[PDB]
């Protein structure tokens, strides 16, 4: 005698943020904003150079940390708390411009300089760059006197770039502790050091004077750096006070450097390097660490934007869901929308495949739409362990604040609206179920107001089939269905 | 015989734009960009130093326009025009560098260093410097030769850091008119002073030469800053030419530094400072001044942004509101949506309201998600008074003046977005009004095409009072309804 | 017997890209990113100076490839590949932060200073600044001593500034071949350069030593420069080795300066200017190159993004379009939407002009607002031909790949979603047309199902042509047509 119809529902829900109200019950959802970490470098199909105690800066002048890393090669560069540059006390100069080449650089090819010393004492070595007894670095000469007070003449190298690749050279120059041990080691009067090529005159000079002592020594020695390029050349005039290199430095391809504090793991596989681990995940937003180099997600300032992926939940813009039919149906398990009819052969539940089809594939439809790749590679600028310069170092921090901010206004700006169309999706397809069974069937039947017809005639469970299959002929059942 | 509904409509509407049309007559809207500024600083609740005529640097050598300023404590720092930072001409180095960090330090706490000198006249003062009659900076001294021309012998001073917050040092080296005025101040020679810290060697030197004369003299000394980190040292050797310190400097905490002009308030409260003003607002977007601190709204380029707060304005896409209804009534006083009734008891007009909290319920839901609070607070990178380095200058404006065409666009587009989908909402609420008393009133009635029903019995003001409250019960009158 | 209506279609759609499908299939669209480039500079209404082999330093100091373009004045500055800036050779010194004030000048106008120098040479010439025979700069003074060996006085000059806008002085620092050479031309002991005015105390300092051969000689000269203020004085005190200017430099208005490899066009007219061309277009959005200059459309990643400006096409939201009406005429060749009617006197199509013109209106709207102007002008701050300083333009690289990002995911969306709205909007106005129709005719025909309906009269065509034109009373035909 009457057919209805109506939709299912859940007794745990799901609460959601839409784009006018706060806290929708949703049948379910999802979430898109990734928080968990795997706590390792993930490298698998990338070759891996963990430094641990050489410092990035030593595989261009050899400490004695660094001797097995002069010529690496690979593609992830990973530094670590504990890595130093320098073993006898000094530093270098513009040291974080050169670590940036260095990182991108993967790896580093020395070739030999060729100078030749003559009436003068190059093996000069120090007591704290220790390999066996005393030594001095791998890839440097400490040029000095030959007699102890007497003279030292004045000397002028030079050499030329024969590769098609820039070259990385650097020297160093020494300050002593007074002026009574520079004509200790070297002689007397002024000392200059001009260093002189196609773009370069700066005529440098030591400066002895008290310092405290790091780590037994009062000197220092300042390492500098040019770069070459082809068919140029570079000479040194020096008459004292002088670090000479003997090798240049090249460079070989492309690779990234990260800055970790956990282990190196060679089955997993990611993309997106922090300092605690990786990010491995297919969403979009991220809320673990706002400094992540590689592909990675983009970050956030909330914690959690759940997507819903169902229709409203309303257990036991159109108005049908909580329009006219008030409640859902939690017998209904197969799938998102059906009938139930009533008669004199009983009762009986079915679900339509047509619509529920329907709305599903509207759903994963914008599921794929999200659920995308980043293609820009983000490199490393600041740098975490020592301290990039104060001034450059407030206009980094103003920038990323300031694009995180626009990421996370339209993260839920997107989520919100996303929502707001996903609950309208599912009400129409409901107001479109009504109004099909409605034209069908045309004058054999009325409607309630709860979404359910009464039909004028004896249709059983056959004749009940007729109607979900889209089947119903009206014009044999009129002219009786018109008497009442 | 008939019953009819419509809505509400004004004679002076308000134009705003839409999604898809320019200058749409509403009944209500709103303004959603501050344009009014107080023309003071709020600063209730905030302790504030006002400097005045003191400089921002001269907290830290004291000149006498600086005496009760030395040691200062403060969360709000306020800047003016006038102020300068020496007496005695001069100035410093990388001093753009240096204000940044005192506006944030909250304070500053000196501590005293240390230093004897002996065989050595220390109390040289200048013309320039008067507090009584002639004197020189209040934390730094002249070291200067006693005998007039004879010697200055070489000096060597130290000291070592002892807190556990860094120390702000600050020397200064004098450059002499001449060198008849050099010798007649120290000695002969060439002057050399070594600085040496950990992390710092310079050792610079005088350069006496003619100079314009600024304010009487035509000498200079320019002061120099390092840092110390806890447990390190400083030293500093010298045979003449040097402006020794007395008292280190600390800092305090966290505060914000801003420049104006206008006066201080003390009774007004606000968290947004420019230089003309405080700007205190709820509203998401100002139009003021695009260079403002704290926790401000954001600059946008447009000057007034409406935002729709009631339906459109129809005076005397669901096609209701101009739609098949043709016009909105003016008697209609209590609500947004209503019935006018007309049979033999005479006439009688009633408002809905179901449907009136209805539509204000989700508009007012829309006004608590725009007139929200930015957490983020911006601090000062640039300098009004005494222009930036020129090419970072350039960097700043560029990325102010690319962030601004960002938010620009955000503006726009949400105000017409949200006002496209509000006249939307107020469409839907009458056309479900509409066909909730159609299928109400089931077979008693017909439809003329004007949103009037025209009911074919005897319906008075108690049948017709049983309409609107939801209770008309059709079965009474079916059976004498169908006879017209 | 039956009146039946349908909307136009046409054989070969176009896919676009809507919010919750890939590659949908529409009557027509259009294309929202420009791709195609003026190869030439179009400059109608400015005034146009092409440098050539002048570099834009040479404007400055006077090589001989800069005889012409010593006092320029124009509104486009184009530079080349070949422009040289130097002679005799050398550099400057803050090479960029000069070029960057000289592209928004709008010309240069020199004035002179007035050195008078006595018991000196001042016409030393040199053989690489060829004019006719051996010349120097246009606007410098090579100065040297008069006998070969002997002496060469100190020297002391002065100037002072008289107009109200900011000078451009540039001097210049001659560093020898060796201490040979220096004697031979100047004299001996140290060779002292001491540069002051109100802001500036530098003392600079030659620099002999062995160099390679750039173009025949062995020696540099550096070039420096400052800025004075109105009212404000320099001084230049010197012992040797000095290259003294005659003229100041000074500045005429606002202009921009591009970098090309293209002609000069007088014919064209375009405002946007990037190195291979002008891009001329409408377009809001461009993918030709990302570093040009002037009033451009923004940069996108991707190369097509159609714009549906018709309803979806279904050759032979709201369910009419593909709904229950399945397919679209062919014959429809007037309008947008029509009528079919079918009776005893045979067939005959119309179309509804009130509803066609009802839909343009709405799609005219949208693409008035996406075609617009941008209103901010970019000026150019790397450089092309030469190499800005690494940690600087490693931040320029940084910021413009991340503003690439954020515009290129502002145009998918915007696109994505107009295309969703615009399929929506074509299908409302079939659901308005065909419930009009509905309740116009409103008890004397039924529906089929197809969106047809069937009259239960005879309604031939005058009688069909009140339907058409909203005419039809109805109740002319109420009594006939109940009887069926
Ligand atoms: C609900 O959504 C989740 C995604 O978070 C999915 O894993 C699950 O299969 C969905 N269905 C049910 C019945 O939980
Ligand atoms: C920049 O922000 C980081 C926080 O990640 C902080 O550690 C660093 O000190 C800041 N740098 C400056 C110069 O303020
Ligand atoms: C309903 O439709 C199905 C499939 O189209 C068909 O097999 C069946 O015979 C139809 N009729 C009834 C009464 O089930
Ligand atoms: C209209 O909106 C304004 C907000 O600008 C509000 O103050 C006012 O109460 C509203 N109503 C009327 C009747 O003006
Ligand atoms: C930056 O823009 C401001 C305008 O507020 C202007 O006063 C300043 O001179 C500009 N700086 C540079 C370096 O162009
Ligand atoms: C209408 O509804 C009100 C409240 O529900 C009730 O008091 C009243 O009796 C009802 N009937 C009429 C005829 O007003
Ligand atoms: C279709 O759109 C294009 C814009 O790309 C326009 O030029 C054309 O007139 C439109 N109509 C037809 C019938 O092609
Ligand atoms: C910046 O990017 C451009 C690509 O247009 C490249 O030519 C240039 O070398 C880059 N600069 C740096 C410092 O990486
Ligand atoms: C239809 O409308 C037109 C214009 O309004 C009118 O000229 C005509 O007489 C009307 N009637 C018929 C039957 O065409």
């Amino acid at each position: 005698d009457k057919i209805c119809l109506g939709h299912h529902a859940v007794s745990n829900g799901t609460k959601v943020n839409t784009l006018t109200e706060r806290g929708v019950e949703v049948v379910n959802a999802t979430e898109t904003v990734e928080r968990t970490n795997t706590p390792r470098i993930c490298s698998k199909g990338k070759r891996t150079v963990d430094l641990g105690q050489c410092g990035l800066l030593g595989t261009i002048t050899g400490p004695p940390q660094c001797d097995q890393f002069l010529e690496f090669s690979a593609d992830l560069i990973i530094e670590r708390r504990e890595g130093s540059d320098v073993c006898y006390p000094g530093k270098f100069v513009n040291e974080e411009a050169l670590r940036q080449i260095l990182r991108e650089s993967g790896g580093i090819d020395k070739e030999s300089m060729g100078f030749t010393y003559n009436g003068i004492r190059t093996n000069g070595v120090t007591s704290a760059c220790r390999r066996s007894g005393s030594s001095f670095y791998a890839e440097m000469k400490w040029l000095l006197s030959n007699t102890d007070n007497a003279a030292f003449p004045q000397m002028t190298k030079s050499y030329k770039n024969t590769r098609e690749s820039p070259a990385i050279i650097v020297w160093g120059i020494h300050h002593s502790v007074s002026t009574a041990e520079q004509t200790k080691l070297y002689g007397s009067g002024n000392k200059l050091v001009t260093v002189g090529s196609s773009n370069y005159q700066q005529s440098f000079v030591p400066s002895p004077g008290a310092r405290p002592q790091v780590n037994g020594l009062s000197g220092r020695i300042d390492f500098h750096w040019l770069i070459l390029n082809p068919n140029d050349t570079v000479t040194f005039s020096f008459n004292g006070a002088f670090i000479a290199p003997d090798r240049a430095s090249f460079l070989r391809g492309k690779s990234m450097g990260i800055q970790s504090g956990v282990q190196v793991d060679a089955n997993c596989e990611g993309d997106c390097y922090h300092s605690g681990g990786t990010i491995i995940s297919n969403l979009p937003f991220q809320n673990i660490d706002s400094r992540a180099v590689g592909k990675c997600p983009r970050y956030v300032k909330q914690r959690s934007l759940l997507l819903a992926t169902g229709m409203k939940n309303v257990p036991e813009l159109f108005g049908a869901i909580a329009g006219f039919i008030e409640n859902g149906w939690e017998g209904l398990i197969d799938g998102w929308y059906g009938f139930r009819h009533q008669n004199a052969q009983g009762e009986g539940t079915a679900a339509d495949y047509k619509s529920t089809q329907s709305a599903i594939d509207q759903i994963t439809g914008k599921l794929n739409r999200l659920i995308a790749k980043t293609n820009q590679q983000f490199k490393l600028i600041d740098n975490e362990f020592n301290e990039v310069e104060k001034q450059i170092g407030n206009v980094i921090n103003w920038t990323r604040d300031s694009i995180t901010e626009v990421w996370s206004y339209n993260a839920e700006l997107l989520v919100a609206m996303e929502n707001q169309h996903t609950i309208d999706l599912a009400d129409s397809e409901m107001d479109k179920l009504y109004e099909r069974v409605k034209r069908q069937l045309r004058e054999n039947a009325e409607e309630d107001g709860t979404g359910c017809f009464e039909i004028f005639h004896k249709c059983d469970d056959d004749c009940m089939a007729s109607i979900r299959n889209n089947t119903y002929d009206h014009r044999k059942y009129r002219e009786e269905a018109m008497q009442n």
